[PDB]
């Protein structure tokens, strides 16, 4: 299943903004897989867990108001596909 909430991301300059965040559950753990935003220049996102983990974002997909989808760096194709399946319904 895919779980949705929000999280805070950063652009290159470090300016913060609130983004929608998409998680899957594997082996009990909640894995942040993707975020969406209207901003196209986000670089990392803060995941809250044992403090804050700061994760790198892949360059975004653009869906056209306009929504940018960023996958978290190195996340597996199967996990990416789960989120894509969930969002194609959203």
């Amino acid at each position: 299943n895919v779980f949705t909430a929000q999280n805070t991301a950063q652009d290159f300059n470090g300016n913060e903004s609130t983004v929608k965040s998409f998680y899957v559950t594997r082996t009990g753990k909640k894995i942040l897989v993707a975020i969406t935003s209207t901003k196209d220049n986000l670089k990392t996102v803060t995941c809250l867990t044992t403090g804050k983990t700061v994760l790198n974002l892949d360059p975004p997909m653009r869906f056209a108001s306009v929504v940018y989808l960023y996958f978290i760096q190195n996340i597996s194709s199967l996990n990416r596909g789960m989120v894509i399946g969930h969002i194609s319904e959203t």
